């Protein structure tokens, strides 16, 4: 069903994640972690304090798809086990040192062809598939893009609902 999903998405904030590789999204799906550059780290730390839910919607560059979406369950932290990211060119471990804990809500893919009717008022009304890493997605466009994903029946949102 979609009832607990809508409950999670109520008054949430949505951020677009553009990973440069599939490997790190894979790693993020396994370990429930994500790291971004300092500029977006600050943005997500600020958003986590400000909304009942901060939703990250993932898309690997040049895949033509979103790969799922997840909920921030913490602010970033530095000093844990060095998460073996496939560092992208121009990025160092120090830059990606801030680690957000996340609870996945859907690990299923959604092809861009299916979100062509959705545009983002915070990105000049461009199709929601278009945007840099960190682009915030406006409440209604974000909500509807999430509802477009196939249900991920392996996930039980009771766990995520209580942290709210
Ligand atoms: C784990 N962090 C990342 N992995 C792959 N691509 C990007 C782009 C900005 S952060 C990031």
């Amino acid at each position: 069903g979609t009832s607990k999903l809508k409950y999670v998405l109520q008054d949430a904030r949505f951020f677009l994640i553009k990973s440069n590789n599939h490997e790190n999204v894979s790693l993020a799906k396994a370990k429930g972690v994500w790291s971004t550059l300092p500029v977006n780290e600050k943005k997500l730390n600020l958003a986590f304090r400000s909304a009942r839910s901060v939703i990250l919607i993932f898309s690997v560059r040049e895949s033509g798809k979103f790969q799922g979406f997840a909920r921030l369950s913490s602010e970033s932290h530095h000093g844990g086990s060095p998460i073996h990211w496939v560092l992208p060119a121009g990025m160092s471990a120090k830059m990606l040192g801030g680690v957000f804990k996340i609870d996945w809500i859907c690990r299923r893919e959604l092809p861009f062809t299916k979100s062509a009717h959705l545009t983002n008022p915070w990105n000049e009304h461009k199709p929601v598939k278009i945007g840099r890493d960190g682009q915030e997605i406006e409440l209604e466009c974000g909500t509807q893009l999430c509802l477009l994903f196939p249900p991920d029946e392996s996930i039980d949102l009771y766990q995520v609902i209580h942290k709210m």
